[PDB]
């Protein structure tokens, strides 16, 4: 609702302000093309890998508080959003162009046909969305590479779930095949020890303790995971000696989750501002080029002298204004595409359209992110 | 007071079944000497390695339950059993034969300045010894290798207890290149996280998470290590929310230091018996020399012969006596000294002396397990 609004904002402030300056000067066709609507209304994801028998569908119905189609208490589910309570069968969903799974086409039958989308009404999925995974087991058989589907999730994902057992905690070599191939991405990592209150306290601090132990051991980084110890579920407590515990860490991870939406704003608004700076350089560079350029003859001479002079330019440029030569597009790949344009064709420079960005960067930006700190 | 029945019941063992079988095959000159009462009143001891302030002194006067001398709640200090409470400094402590010590000497004054013996009369110490150690810091500069000096009393030590505070957990690169040099000796170590009662419930998980992370990170076994989980000394508590907890882990402590007498006395008679099975073999091997032997002449060509078909004697002994291949004596390095040995002098086979050590190992050994099993 409110981040629908900041979605909104961006789209808008894009194509009044930013766009036109990159259609003026063909940014698009040197580095990326003109953002579409998609490109605002992400909704942050969240994998969730865990062992068979974990939790992971009992933890989705407990966040969500509300049943899903296809639930059943093994495949990838993807649970979004929808008008109505609606099944869509993985053959059908990566052909969906208004859905992020196009991409996965490159696995195939195998792997469709273990794949849906459960759509529901749910305040949750208007926030985010949930992609379920198939419970690891603790043999092996699947027509599908279950450790490269996986990998592929995690680096669009937004926020990675590991989920273990304090009453069977039974880390497998699967399970530590996969957490390998989650490494480079460990920021995006949480962990989640379920069934905390059906053992005793004593046990729960050897399985806690030994998960972690492991943990370390594998992904071999500084950075100490977090995990939040609880039982995910609206059961009554059975080993009630840890009550205020397992709250505590249940709000934590709450926060956790709902803050994902508010962290993506802030990224998309971060992409805006490299991007509208990224914009500002293409239009400087372009309009030098055409400045510089005869105003007869000698044109073909003129433009590979300045292609060649290139770099010099930069300088030239980041002097008169104020730039940083980190916003710049590499040298060598801006000169092999210069060479298949008219120099003389370009447009020469509209302060009109510059003042607009800088006017979205000094003025326009302080209000969104006014917008995203009342959450 | 009991396993002083156990030490006593050993030597006698020794004294009387298996020594005159080692004597009356020069025994001792080939393999090991003869065991001295020192070899049999050992009391297991305990290193205590932990960061500055920790809490180890204070945990040593918690087992205790009594002040020891020169405690100062830096320097190494070996606390032990003592008619009367006294204080031996360390430059005298290594001169004496009747301690442990000895070889403490290699490091030097530089150590031996920072080095004591404390003496009192304590229950607990009539059964084990403990070492405290300097407490690790979180710069450097020790005239002494204090790397090289506590991986010396690892390997002669019979349990580690790493100690590191809920307060302050802060592992630093020395304690950490500590562990690191405890490494082949895992099975001696157990942690403590002390000052449990410090810290609320759920920064008490951070901290003992971040613990066991960090150190299966470093030790790199697939066994992981045991972390007792409390606040040892007798004050009361703060945080209250885990008194249960806290007390059944200082059980779990006791237990774990009160049985080590015991696994000592184990560990000493299953020794016994090896060394009874290694003197048999020893007898038999001598006792076929001499029986080979020329009445008369041929005396050193016969020698020569044995010796070089020493390998084809252990077979044909092994097969008469039914023993195994593998209480023998290296095959080389019994011919290297039998050639100092004039063969006609060893002693014929002394069936009196074998049924000695057969009956000690059938009869006389069963008794003793059983004065073991009553704790
Ligand atoms: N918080 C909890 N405490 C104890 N048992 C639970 C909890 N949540 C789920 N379970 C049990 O664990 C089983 C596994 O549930 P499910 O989530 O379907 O498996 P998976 O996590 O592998 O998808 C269920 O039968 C359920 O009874
Ligand atoms: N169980 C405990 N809980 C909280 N504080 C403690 C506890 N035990 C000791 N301390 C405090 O920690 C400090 C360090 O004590 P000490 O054992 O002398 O240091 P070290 O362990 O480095 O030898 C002491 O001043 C004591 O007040
Ligand atoms: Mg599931
Ligand atoms: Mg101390």
């Amino acid at each position: 609702g409110g981040s629908q609004t900041v979605t909104g904002g961006l789209r808008s402030l894009y194509q009044r302000k930013v766009l036109p300056l990159e259609e003026a000067y063909r940014f698009h066709e040197f580095h990326s093309p003109a953002l579409e609507d998609a490109d605002f209304e992400n909704k942050p994801m969240i994998l969730l890998v865990g062992q068979y028998s974990t939790g992971k569908t009992t933890f989705i119905r407990y966040l969500l508080e509300q049943d899903f189609p296809g639930m059943r208490i093994d495949s990838f589910i993807a649970v979004m959003y929808g008008e109505t309570e609606g099944s869509t069968p993985g053959n059908a969903l990566v052909v969906d162009p208004k859905k992020p799974f196009r991409k996965l086409s490159r696995f195939g039958n195998a792997f469709l046909n273990r794949f849906m989308c459960s759509q529901l009404p749910n305040q949750v999925l208007k926030s985010i969305s949930i992609i379920d995974s198939p419970g690891i087991l603790s043999r092996i058989s699947r027509g599908y590479d279950f450790c490269q589907v996986l990998q592929w999730f995690a680096e669009r994902v937004d926020r990675i779930i590991l989920l273990f057992d304090a009453h069977k905690l039974d880390i497998s070599d699967e399970f530590s095949e996969a957490i390998k191939a989650f490494r480079g991405q460990d920021d995006k990592i949480r962990v989640v020890l379920n069934k905390a209150d059906q053992v005793d306290t004593q046990q729960l601090m050897r399985v806690y303790g030994a998960l972690m132990w492991s943990l370390g051991k594998v992904i071999n980084t500084p950075e100490v995971l977090r995990v939040y110890i609880g039982s995910f579920w609206a059961q009554p407590l059975q080993n009630t000696d840890n009550r205020r515990l397992f709250e505590a860490e249940a709000q934590d991870l709450f926060r956790d989750i709902q803050s994902l939406p508010q962290k993506a704003a802030v990224r998309k608004l971060n992409d805006l501002i490299k991007r509208a700076r990224l914009a500002k350089v293409h239009a400087y560079i372009i309009s030098y080029l055409k400045k510089e350029m005869p105003n007869m003859f000698g044109k073909e001479n003129k433009k590979r002298e300045l292609i060649y002079r290139l770099p010099e330019i930069y300088v030239q440029l980041q002097r008169e204004y104020q730039i940083s030569a980190g916003d710049f597009p590499e040298v060598k790949a801006m000169q092999e595409q210069l060479e298949n344009y008219d120099f003389t064709k370009f447009h020469s420079l509209k302060p009109k359209l510059i003042e607009a960005v800088d006017n979205m960067l000094t003025n326009k930006i302080s209000s969104l992110m006014g917008l995203i700190s009342q959450e």
